[PDB]
Formats: C-alpha cells, sequence, structure tokens
DNA sequence: GTCGTTAGTTGTGGGACTAAAGGATATCGTGAACCGAAAAATTAGTGTAACGGGTATCCCACAACGCTAG
C-alpha cells in the first residue's frame, strides 16, 4: 500500500522526511533567501526548520499542513535574526 | 555479424597575465510575550583628652681664666 506522504510522517518513518526535504528543499531555501542574505545562516534555518517539523510531526492534519508549517517556520527564524545582537 | 582497440578530435576544466606609488567607500526586509540573570544603588551602623615619671630626639645659648701666696 503506497500511502501518501503525510501518512508516513504521521507513522513516524525517517524517509517521509527525505520525502518532503527533497520536495521542499529549494522553496524553503527561497523563501530564506528572500528574508537574509547569507547563505550559510540560510542553509542553517532550512536544516532547523525541517528538523523542528520532524519534532512537531504530532501536529500536523492535512497534507498541505505540512509545506505551510515549514514555510512559517522558516521565515520567523530569518526574523528572529533581526534582533539578535550576535547577528 | 559482433566485440575490443587505437587515434584523432571535441567539450570542458584548471592555471598564467612588469615594476614604483596609493589605498576613501556602504551595506533592507521585524513576531510577541514571559522569565531569568546579574549588575547596580541605597541604606544602616560607631565617636577622646590629659595625665605620673623617665627618657629618646630637636633648636638655642654659652664655656672651654688668670694671678698670688703658703
Amino acid at each position: 500500500m503506497l500511502y501518501s506522504d503525510f501518512e508516513l510522517l504521521k507513522i513516524g518513518d525517517t524517509s517521509a522526511l527525505d520525502h518532503i526535504h527533497a520536495k521542499y528543499f529549494r522553496s524553503i531555501l527561497w523563501i530564506g533567501r528572500q528574508w537574509l542574505n547569507d547563505d550559510f545562516l540560510i542553509e542553517s534555518l532550512v536544516q532547523d526548520t525541517f528538523l523542528k517539523l520532524w519534532v512537531n510531526r504530532d501536529k500536523l492534519e492535512s497534507p498541505e499542513h505540512i509545506f505551510y508549517f515549514l514555510r512559517f517556520v522558516m521565515k520567523r527564524e530569518c526574523i528572529s535574526y533581526y534582533r539578535k545582537p550576535k547577528y
């Protein structure tokens, strides 16, 4: 049975994350490049966004919701770096 | 008819490009709210004066003779 990637993420199978990563990696990279200008920090934030999606995988309800989550989170990460004294 | 071989491309990638002086730049995008951390300021509490001998030092002044008789 070929379940959709939403149910693979819900099950607890790590290859699901490979699927969502390979699908939305470049979109999240573009989202980050829109808000910042440091590719290093953008890549770090993309990794954090996907890992935090995996951690909060017990909070998704819709197949599209996953995508929304990613975009949302990634944006706010960029936003937080406007306030960090270190950065 | 079919498979490995060799040479000559062909596309693609990595590496060079005097010497002297000088040598200034400008650098977006914003989400909230609470807790913890330490660095700083404000506040509360206790106090001497002369005396006895005896002796160490200081400043300050003066002395350190000359003659006659038993």
